[PDB]
């Protein structure tokens, strides 16, 4: 599919708040995914023990593997969709390495969007929230896509 340059201004315009703090986002949007699809924390085999929500906000580790996995998908949203390049080492270890169904990372785009429709209802109205559904979705199919290529169906 395709955004708009303003769907784009109304992603990197909330993105620029996620990154007063990305740690703590990262922790949130982590949090989310594991409680509302625990299924998903099982594919974390450094992360499986964690039992509750204060264990995983005590883990340094889930908060320092939050910020990577956010300032990945920083530096996609900020390629505009011209993301070949980002993509091809993060499909290439989910597919092969992690083995994470495109289902997981729907489930994940859901917690972002939660968690940014909580925190930040100044810049996660409506509009802004339908243009980020809408660059997760360009993610989550182009990286399907190269899932195909790799021999992994997700
Ligand atoms: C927005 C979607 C996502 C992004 C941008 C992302 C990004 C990353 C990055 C940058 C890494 C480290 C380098 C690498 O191994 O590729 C990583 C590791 C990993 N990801 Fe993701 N990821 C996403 C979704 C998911 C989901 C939904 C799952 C599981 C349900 C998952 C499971 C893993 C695992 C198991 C690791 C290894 C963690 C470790 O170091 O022990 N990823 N991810």
């Amino acid at each position: 599919m395709v955004l708009s340059e303003g769907e784009w201004q109304l992603v990197l315009h909330v993105w620029a708040k996620v990154e007063a703090d990305v740690a703590g986002h990262g922790q949130d949007i982590l949090i989310r995914l594991f409680k509302s699809h625990p299924e998903t924390l099982e594919k974390f085999d450094r992360f499986k023990h964690l039992k509750t929500e204060a264990e995983m906000k005590a883990s340094e580790d889930l908060k320092k593997h939050g910020v990577t996995v956010l300032t990945a998908l920083g530096a996609i949203l900020k390629k505009k969709g011209h993301h070949e390049a980002e993509l091809k080492p993060l499909a290439q270890s989910h597919a092969t390495k992690h083995k994470i169904p495109i289902k997981y990372l729907e489930f994940i785009s859901e917690a972002i969007i939660h968690v940014l429709h909580s925190r930040h209802p100044g810049n996660f109205g409506a509009d802004a929230q339908g243009a980020m559904n809408k660059a997760l979705e360009l993610f989550r199919k182009d990286i399907a896509a190269k899932y195909k290529e790799l021999g992994y169906q997700g």
